[PDB]
Parts: structure tokens; C-alpha cells; sequence
């Protein structure tokens, strides 16, 4: 491929987003922080977005080119990381009004970093559209920072990765790979490279145990678990995974006055969303418990839900103690189960399903794709908006639901060795569970990464 | 500003670019290793580059959008790091081919990483465009991983960043910044953050003086200061920085048959890339010597010179041993001194200066931009291309500014920065030539000492 070429790739799918735009009178994205922070749902406005961004980052690579794409790529990207690192440790969203410039002078009075390096951090910032200098000495937001004001579940993402999953996983990852080779014990990561025998420390025991420290109302012993949970939430409240998707991806409402029980459900956030949109559903959150977690669940709780979602401590290895629910639910909890584990938690589920009304949902990545909603699955535009070669917009080596699908897998790899799965490596899993599993349907929207999955067995 | 316009502006700068490539008869840039691994240097084309990838960086922001930037951003970018620091470690760019596809099974027998775990980090590196996958089961090389095919200069710039500069240093800036402020003191940073007062260790004492392991022909003591200076000959072997652009910045040939003093040159590689192009020059490269330099400085040294670059041992802060010469030069030093420091050493090369003969040479970060070579239509907007705040010139000005503000609490300087230290050092001091070529970041500053 050349410049040339990606420029017009571009262009086509451009083309298609603004004229779906200007056709429904929606605004246009811009950089200003009243700017919508997505585009519409619309599958095929989401199909040319996703190859818009694939082809946009192939144009700004081939044009750094070979010579500069290393050497720039080890100097400045791990300063972007460093940037949001200052931005939340010092709450530089929170201190630049959302509609209003601000001095550095005084911003940097607001938040106790000195002036010289607070316009350093500043210009770094910029450079990825996090805020911008309206005019000579002062800062202003832009909608990538905007969207940080007053969600501290924003600044636990920023948090986890760089004081957590980076330092003491990611960064170690090729010792630990070197030490213990291609492994699936959580005991293999980073953190135990030194650690005397029977000294290890599991990734979520660190998260649960360590009491020095503080996050977003939960003092002392767990505040990283609590701040990991608010980083859960901040994918389900915005943006690819936001948790709504999942009111597209399976007939909540067509189950009736019925009982979910939602397996390793963190603090319901999830189950709260589908209970809101669903009245006659009843939700069982299953979770271990914690010191804080029963305070913190109740204190999230929203009232309209005239408590239809409760907690029920469990650990997800045992005997499931809900028999006969209608939906057995598990969000984004097998990724971090390696087969034998995931094995042991389905099977616990059969048993306490009536194989003729129970059904189990997952949601999980599944590598290669599920498929769109049956509206979706047409395609009546051209093959450049929609497809890339073989693949689905947004899959295939550089696609960019296929990189943050590794993203995802990489993260778990990085803290306790999950991995993520295809579909045929779905199927074959739940079927060593119970030959009478089957698929029957796979749901992923599109612009999201996850798809749900509905299993039923089956004679 | 919206997706339209940006991919607007995209077409009329890739349309200078293809333009002029074809009218040139020039092959256009692919993912192919085969590929040119740089535009043409002509300004004009230079512009468009820096204005395209800036552009194209937009739209890719914008069409992500508010919602997934942040998102994306912390989940991804770090393993893109973790990717090239496992392709670095496993000697992944040498084991395939440049020309030919391996498969998995082969290339993790080669490197001696599981197959599975090898799928998972090539997956990432080809969204990024280092490698791609031909064919099911097979890799191959991409023009970003093939330039680092045999080239350990090019390990070197992803082992010290990822293991060394970001786990000891970046990673640890706000807390060194919360424990000391903002400090110049090269001791406030992140190893000494629970160090004794006085056991601090510096950056360059670490470098120079751990014997734990080797580096590219160096084994033990110094070994990570070797892969330092390994590092620092990778940004002049090709890409924005490249030696041969301090060529267009200064009239070397003009200098007939002269002695230049290259303070603080390294191992004396940018000296001999000036040497090799200009015949009538001696150069006296003037550095901190190490159990190993000497070693190293002969084995590197071009043959074709004749003895013509040689090595001084010398503290730059100390008075200055040849006087009278024609040029005094200082490539990339004085960004990691701060002013009291930066005048002990200008002051220093002012004694040795005959002020109607002598000229100060400076190559440095100009943070505002320098002026274009002499030999290179309208202007929209306040920044030269590539610079602004959302320029990639200015993006990689602050990503060096970063560094140095990491590992010594250095930092970059204005050209008006860059007088008033001057004058400061000495009043007679005044810039006659601050030469930036299109695509560099770096500035070639002139000095004299005038009445
Ligand atoms: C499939 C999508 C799941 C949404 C999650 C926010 C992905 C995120 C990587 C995740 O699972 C993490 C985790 O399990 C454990 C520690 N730190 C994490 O970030
Ligand atoms: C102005 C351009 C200079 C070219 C250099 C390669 C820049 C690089 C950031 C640098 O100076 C470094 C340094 O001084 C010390 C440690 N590690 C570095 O990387």
C-alpha cells in the first residue's frame, strides 16, 4: 500500500460517516470538549469508523516511515503514559474548568506542581489532544481530557496500568517468560521473579490484601481491588464495551419475571444496567466478599431497582447453590480461567441448570469475531467501508478491535496468565465441559470487542 | 476541526508527496522491507511529511473519539512496548528473514519462545506494522522491523528505554517530582527515592559503573554505558537526527584545512561522519575515558580517515588543553546541563578561543525551530511544520526533553534560552547561524565572540 492509497481509503470512509451525520442532523466530532465522545451505534457508520482509524494510524506510520517509526516509537510513547501518570497523581482534569481557560500560574497554584514542569506536562499532553493552549500561557480542556472531569473511575484506569499492570507485570513479562517459560499459573508473573519458594504472591492476592494506601472511599486493606472494580466500571459506562451493548446482544425482556445469576459479577454495576432496562428480572450477584464490599455495594445500589439486584457471596469454583435459575450469566470472567478452571466453574453451572429453561450466557472476546445482529448482517454498501480483505471491519492483523482484543488478552496474560479464545476454542472448551453444550448464538455489535454467547444443552 | 476537513488537508500534503516521488522517478514508501525507509530530504516534501503524519495522527484520535481515547490508550500502548521488548530480548528481527516467510513453529525453535506466546506477541506487533503474517502460520518482515535486522544499534534504543529509562526513571517522575519538586539536581531522581543523603547514585555513575552483564563487544564494567553510546550512534545512523544532515547545517568545507574540538563527541562516530565528507578536517574528540573506550574508539574508527579523528581524554568542565582552534564543538551536550554548569564549560571554551579565529559550534534542540538552510510558497497558521503544539517535531522536541528531565533533571531550551545563557557565559558572545534542516529536530547554533 502507498500514501496515496490510504489517503483515498480514507476518504471513502469519511465520506460515509459525514454524510450519515449531516443526513440525521447530528453534531460533528471535534476536539472541543462539548463534542459527542462517539459516533452513532449504526452499523455501518461504526464499520467505516473502525477502518477509518486502522487506515489513519497506517497513513501517520508509513509517513514517519522505517527509518523514524523505532526510534521515535521508544522516545515518545511511553511519555505519553508518563503525561496522564502527572495528570491524575495531580487532578489536572478536575482543576482546568471544562468551558473556561486557565493560567498556568494558576493552575499550577491549584494543584502544587511548579510551573516550569507543569508546562512541560501541558505540552506533552497536547501533542495527543489532551487539553490544548487557546492562547500564549493558558490551558483549556479538549474532549479526550474533558471526559476525565469528576469520574475518578477514569483516573483508576489510568492508575492500574501505569502503578500496577506496567511496573510490576508487563514491564517483567519477558523475564517471567524466560524463568518459567509459556505458562498458565498465576504464580508465573512478575512479582515472584525473586520470591523465595512458597512465597509467591498471587495478583489478586496483592489486590485484595495490601492495606497501605487508599482509593475512592475505601481505606486501607484493598483499596487497589476497590480501584480495579472502578476500572471495571469504567469500561461498562462508556465507549467499545459500554454495558448497554449488552441489552443489544441478547432479548433481556423476552425472558419474562425471571432469575439471573450473574457469577463473578464484581459489584453489579453490570447487572444493575440490564435489571434497570428490565423490570421483571431478579439478579443474584455473585462475588467474594470483601471488608468493604457490602457497604460499597449497597452504597452504588440504585433505589428504582426496589431490590431485584442482591448479593449472594460465592466463590465460583463451588457448588453453585442457585438451582434452576433462568439465565447463568458469567461477563468477562472465563479470559482469566485457563481451561481446567473454566472446566470446574462450568460444570459447577450444569448442575444447578434444568437443561430444558436455563441457559448460560458469557461474555467474552472471541478472537475472530462473533456476528452482527441479524439486521446488521447484510452488507449493502461497498466492500471498502465494510471489509478489510477476508476480514470484518475492525478484525484482521491490524484491525482495531483486533488490537485491543490483544490489548485485553495481554493485560490478563500480564497479571495472572489468561489468555483469550476463538470461537471453534469456545466451543470446544464448554463441550470438554459437557458434550451437550451448544452455541446458540454469538453476538458481538459492532464497534464493540466482546461478544455474548448463548449456551443451552441439549440431547 | 472535523473528520472531513482533516482527511481534506491529508489529500493536498499526500499529493505534494506523490507528486514529486513520481515526477522524480522515486519508489513510494510501503510496508514491504523492501521499501525506501525515508522520504526524499527536499523541504518542500519534508513539510508535507511532518503536516501528513500530524494530520493522520488527528484523524485517528478523532474518529476513536472521547469516549475510547483514554480507554484504548491505557489498555494498548504500553504493550507495544512489551512487544518490541520481546522482540528485542528474543532476537526476533534477526531470526526471520528479511526475504523470505518462517513459520511459527520454525521462528519459535530459532528463539526458544513457546509457539503460543510467540503468535501472541507477533499478533501485536503487526497491528502496529512491525512483521505481518503472509500466509496462516507464517511471519514475515515489514520495512519497520526490517531496519533493525542486524542492527544491534537499534536493540540498544528498546532495551535502554524499556529497561532502564522507563522502569527507573519515568515510571517514578511524579513520585521524584511530589519528593523534590522541581529539581536540576541530577541527584533527585527516581533510584534515589529512598537513598541516604549523600549515597545517591547518578544516571551516568550507573551507566558507567555497573559490571553486571555486556553489551555488544563490552562485557562488564560500563557495559550499560557502552549500549548508551550505542543508542547515541543509532540516532545518527539514519531517521530525523542523522549525522549527515549536520552537513547542510554548517559550510565545513569552508573551513578550509582546520582543527575542530568536539567536546563531549562519545566515541567520536559524528566527528567521523564529518571527517569522512570533508577531507582538510582534524578532529580531537574530547570525552571521559572508561576502562574500554580506547578499544572501542580504534575498532570503530574508519580506516579511510588516516588518523585524522583522534581522542583526547578530557573533563569538560576543566580548562581547555588546545588552544586557538577553529571550531570548538558540543553535539547534544549542554541539554543536560543546567546554566551554572553550561557556563563553567562555555567559559572554558571562551579561554581557549582566539576570538577573531575560534567559533562555538552547539547542535541542540532549538525548542522553537531554527531557520532553514540557505540552500532550501505562503504560511498559514503560527508554526512552521512539524512544530505547534500538535506538531511531531515538537512532540519528539518534548519526548528528548523528557528524557533528560528522567535521568538528569535536564531540560530543552528556547533560542532566546539559548542567548541569554550565552551572553550570560560571556557578553561577547552572539549567534551568527541557528540552522535547522526540514525533518531534523536539532539545530546547528554558530558562535563567536565579538567586540
Ligand atoms: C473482555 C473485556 C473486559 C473488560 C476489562 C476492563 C478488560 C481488562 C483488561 C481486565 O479484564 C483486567 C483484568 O481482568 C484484571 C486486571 N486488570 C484489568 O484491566
Ligand atoms: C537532541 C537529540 C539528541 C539525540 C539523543 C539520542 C537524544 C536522547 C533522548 C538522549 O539524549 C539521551 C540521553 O542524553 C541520556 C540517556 N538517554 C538518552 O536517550
Amino acid at each position: 500500500v502507498t500514501l496515496a492509497e490510504l489517503a483515498s481509503d480514507i476518504q471513502s470512509q469519511v465520506k460515509v460517516i459525514d454524510t450519515y451525520l449531516t443526513e440525521h442532523n447530528l453534531p460533528q466530532p471535534t476536539f472541543a470538549p462539548d463534542s459527542p465522545r462517539e459516533l452513532p451505534l449504526d452499523a455501518n457508520v461504526q464499520r467505516a469508523r473502525l477502518l477509518l482509524i486502522e487506515k489513519a494510524m497506517a497513513l501517520s506510520n508509513l509517513a514517519i516511515g522505517a527509518a523514524d517509526n523505532l526510534r521515535w516509537h521508544c522516545m515518545n510513547n511511553k511519555f505519553d503514559d508518563m503525561t496522564l501518570h502527572f495528570l491524575a497523581r495531580y487532578n489536572i482534569f478536575d482543576a482546568v474548568p471544562r468551558d473556561e481557560p486557565i493560567s498556568y500560574a494558576e493552575l499550577s497554584k491549584k494543584v502544587g506542581l511548579a510551573e516550569h514542569r507543569l508546562r512541560r506536562i501541558m505540552s506533552m499532553a497536547y501533542t495527543q489532544h489532551y487539553f490544548c493552549t487557546p492562547k500564549p500561557g493558558f490551558v483549556a480542556h479538549t474532549s479526550n481530557s474533558a471526559m476525565a472531569i469528576g469520574d475518578p473511575l477514569a483516573l483508576a484506569w489510568i492508575l492500574h496500568n501505569i502503578e500496577e499492570v506496567q511496573p510490576w507485570y508487563s514491564n517483567k513479562l519477558v523475564d517471567a517468560t524466560m524463568k518459567w517459560g509459556d505458562s498458565i499459573d498465576p504464580k508465573h508473573t512478575g512479582p515472584n521473579l525473586n520470591a523465595k519458594p512458597g512465597e509467591e504472591k498471587l495478583f489478586y492476592e496483592i489486590m485484595e490484601e495490601d492495606d497501605q494506601g487508599e482509593w475512592n472511599g475505601v481505606k486501607g486493606k484493598g483499596f487497589r481491588l476497590w480501584r480495579l472494580y472502578d476500572t471495571d466500571k469504567f469500561f461498562g459506562t462508556g465507549g467499545a464495551i459500554k454495558g448497554t451493548n449488552l441489552l443489544r446482544a441478547f432479548d433481556w425482556g423476552g425472558l419474562g419475571k425471571a432469575t439471573v445469576v450473574d457469577i463473578g459479577g464484581i459489584t453489579g454495576h453490570l447487572a444493575s444496567t440490564v435489571a434497570l432496562a428490565n423490570p421483571d428480572l431478579t439478579f443474584i450477584v455473585q462475588e467474594r466478599n470483601q471488608p468493604w464490599y457490602e457497604k460499597q455495594f449497597y452504597e452504588q445500589l440504585p433505589a428504582e431497582l426496589n431490590g431485584r439486584v442482591s448479593y449472594m457471596p460465592h466463590d465460583k469454583y463451588a457448588e453453585q447453590p442457585v438451582k434452576g435459575a433462568d439465565v447463568y450469566f458469567m461477563s468477562t470472567v472465563l479470559h482469566k480461567e485457563p481451561d481446567d478452571k473454566a472446566i470446574t466453574i462450568l460444570r459447577r453451572c450444569v448442575e444447578a441448570m434444568d437443561p430444558n429453561k436455563s441457559r448460560l450466557l458469557t461474555r467474552d472476546i472471541v478472537m475472530d469475531g462473533g456476528d452482527p445482529p441479524a439486521e446488521d448482517a447484510v452488507i449493502n454498501g461497498r466492500a471498502i467501508n465494510s471489509k478489510e480483505g477476508s476480514y470484518e471491519a475492525g478484525l484482521g492483523p491490524t484491525g482495531v478491535i483486533t488490537r485491543l482484543n490483544i490489548g485485553i488478552d495481554f493485560q490478563v496474560l500480564a497479571v495472572v496468565n489468561g489468555f483469550e479464545r476463538t470461537r471453534e476454542e469456545w466451543v470446544t472448551l464448554f463441550k470438554k465441559a459437557d458434550p451437550r453444550f451448544a452455541l446458540k448464538g454469538c453476538i458481538q455489535t459492532v464497534g464493540n470487542c466482546a461478544a455474548l454467547m448463548e449456551w443451552i444443552l441439549e440431547e
